[PDB]
């Protein structure tokens, strides 16, 4: 066991799915980037800090790159056209238990279930109404 | 569509699911509650804005209570040694089609999928390693 | 469910029912005004604010308005002669179950029931005694 | 008349009913009180005077017990984790006569009748949506 | 009871019609999006306020984009060529009735009504001869 | 070819109809006018102009009157008790072809049409909720 492992981060069900990989932990942050060039590549950080006394504060982010390629002085380089940023922080008191901590895991991802309320809003570039 | 129904937040299978309900649409956010005292409710909230000019955000909070132990109905204090806040910002550049935001989606149930590194190791007590 | 409804302010037992209707919610405020000019108007609001960090402060105001028809520059305007305030602010405790903020509710309605001292002394222009 | 008298704040029907009975009238503040400790009390007063040249108010308290959990006769602390505050005030212009006011207490036994979305709203621990 | 939901700005035909859908409101701005990238989405957003003592007073905006890609140094991204802006104020005297609100309503929508000469100017990009 | 004429400002029904017949087209604004006392009549106005360099702006006008008498000293006169007053500005680039200024009209028609939030909010002395 060592958790710090690669993971596919989109499925898109066996073809063309997005896959990240451990790529670095100097300064204790867990990072992980696709196989790209670092100019168009996924990466997912992560990070625990004993916030408080009584805390511990998980800082997790994503970004999600719109691959491009862009013509600078005549010449053709791999660029992201944009990029979008999730960007999160969980905040959990030293007294929760492992099950616990594994009740916030299942509020996580019920959260964005296919076709729950805020997957489809955002899905959807709507708000919820 | 209508985005603002109840859902399960934590689904254990049936029997033990937590749902959580529309209540509170002050200022267009929307608010979901489970059926408990607000001092012991799993709640989430979720809200989206322009934030610059080229961006909007999503912010996103959930709040699950620490149940081993609970007094169910009962004065609990001190509130932070009983509750996780977990707090999300999803920044989507504005040129971003419902296909680039489905795959945001996408990337963000990925990260927390069952067996992946992050929510294990959120589960689990523990940093990476 | 969305608890924001018409409903029947005034029953005079079916005939000359005053009803008012949900019509803004601008600010968090939830209204409702009868259908009437905005000048004779009832109107009822409803706040609820997190006020300390262990209360939620509900803010309730209906007016009650004594229609008259004025004369202003020889032209006959509809108006209210006078209108009466209720203003009431119900601070509940976040620890506070559902169970318990029923029991808010229905002390609330036996306070006004028919032939109880307080909404006796109010039909009566009296005190209590 | 004489409105002081005893009366059913909670009704729960025969059985398990709240009877709040006269318990102080000092500067004809008439007050109300269950059967316990002035801790654990359902505590009702009501008062009347000009406000204004052109205005009476009435001014209603209410104190309701937070009961799941109670230990009846315990010392419970922090106050003000066990009850809920009411504040109601009504300001009543001088020009209403007795029927004015039959209407204003029946505007306020609406607002709060069963099914009504303010009452709702309370007992489930919501805001309006 | 809500009117913040989706609805149809354009019904070009029952196919190419265009749907806006409720996005953020904030500061008692309602504002509505359609859906896909929010640089290519049309937007129409509606406050009240009283404006005087008197009066109430709506502000409506809508902004209609003509869609486009722009291409720059070989990087294309969804843009609005330009957009055609519409904002309108709506005054109403306190004094209105439902009913008269009901007229001014129609009087808006003859205006606009296909043939008369204000829509049939605009659209031919014509004055009044 | 003339699009300045007469036309229905109001069908109310196809008997109390408001009709707006042409007044006076000088300085570039076109005005219309109903029948009767100007005092209590509807009036429309209309001028498009360059507004800058790569656009053009319409100002459209529109005034509803409640029909009143005055009476000053036994003298009576017709008079509009008061006024509603639209006003509404567009803008459109000078690259709008006709099909562009036909969606532009088909938006603003949209925006009106019967039952769709706007004009129901206005038609209800009401905002957004």
């Amino acid at each position: 066991a060592s958790n710090f492992t690669q993971f596919v981060l989109v499925d898109n069900g066996g073809t063309g799915d997005v896959t990240v990989a451990p790529s670095n932990f100097a300064n204790g942050v867990a990072e992980w980037i696709s196989s790209n060039s670092r100019s168009q590549a996924y990466k997912v950080t992560c990070s625990v800090r004993q916030s408080s006394a009584q805390n511990r504060k998980y800082t997790i982010k994503v970004e999600v790159p719109k691959v491009a390629t862009q013509t600078v002085g005549g010449v053709e380089l791999p660029v992201a056209a944009w990029r979008s940023y999730l960007n999160m922080e969980l905040t959990i008191p030293i007294f929760a238990t492992n099950s616990d901590c594994e009740l916030i895991v299942k509020a996580m991802q019920g959260l964005l279930k296919d076709g729950n309320p805020i997957p489809s809003a955002i899905a959807a570039n709507s708000g919820i109404y």
